[PDB]
């Protein structure tokens, strides 16, 4: 029943003439409003990214992976505000931010954002909630362009999260990350939308 969705790939990468990379993971999502964007989470990278894959010239000898093996109640955490903590070179630290939705395909994921990095992130939040590294604090647009100018950057809502209403998800024609923002404040106050 699977196409390219819920897959696992590996592509070369290519910037420039500079030297290939091979990349493997996980194709978590093609977006509905823009079918030729297909979200992406490589293998030990924490990051959600985003390719055009039918027409990124950077992406080279992709393939499907065969899985390996065959295919709730933290739900609670959706739409809170968290702090999750990380091992730093002995110290640790932290980050704030905000648990937005469960992942796609890898089911025991969660997508969340922060403010010192507002892009979209996907981790095993309730195995480090286990681990004593997240706090829980106490407690359309979709398919529009969107500019921001800070040169004239252009890019698509592609996602509202349901927990926020007014937080979307947006692709920048120019950037692999997906950009998280909450349209009533400030980090959202150069965006125009049509
Ligand atoms: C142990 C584990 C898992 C757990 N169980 N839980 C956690 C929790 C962690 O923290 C939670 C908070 C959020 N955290 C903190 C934090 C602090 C510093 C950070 O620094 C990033 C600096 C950086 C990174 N790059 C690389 C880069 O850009 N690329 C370009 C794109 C490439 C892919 C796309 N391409 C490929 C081809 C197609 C296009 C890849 C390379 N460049 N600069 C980042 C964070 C995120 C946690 O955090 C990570 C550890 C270091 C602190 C780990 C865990």
């Amino acid at each position: 029943r699977r196409n390219i969705v819920g897959c696992r790939i590996q592509h070369g990468w290519k910037e420039g003439n500079g030297p290939v990379t091979q990349w493997k993971g996980t194709v978590l999502d093609q977006v509905p409003v823009n079918p030729s964007l297909y979200l992406i989470k490589y293998d030990g990278f924490d990051c959600v990214y985003g390719l055009e894959l039918n027409k990124d010239e950077r992406v080279s000898a992709l393939e499907v992976l065969p899985d390996r093996v065959a295919t709730h109640l933290a739900d609670t955490m959706i739409g809170k505000a968290v702090e999750h903590m990380f091992e730093t070179d002995g110290s640790k630290d932290e980050w704030r931010g905000m648990v937005l939705a469960r992942a796609p395909v890898m089911n025991t994921w969660f997508y969340i954002t922060y403010e010192k990095d507002p892009v979209l992130y996907m981790y095993q939040l309730l195995d480090d909630y286990k681990e004593g590294d997240l706090r829980i604090m106490p407690d359309s647009l979709v398919g529009k362009q969107v500019e921001y100018a800070g040169s004239k950057r252009t890019g698509m809502v592609i996602h509202q999260v349901e927990a926020k209403p007014s937080v979307y998800f947006i692709k920048f024609d120019d950037d692999f990350h997906i950009y998280v923002y909450d349209l009533v404040k400030t980090s959202a106050e150069n965006l125009y939308f049509q």
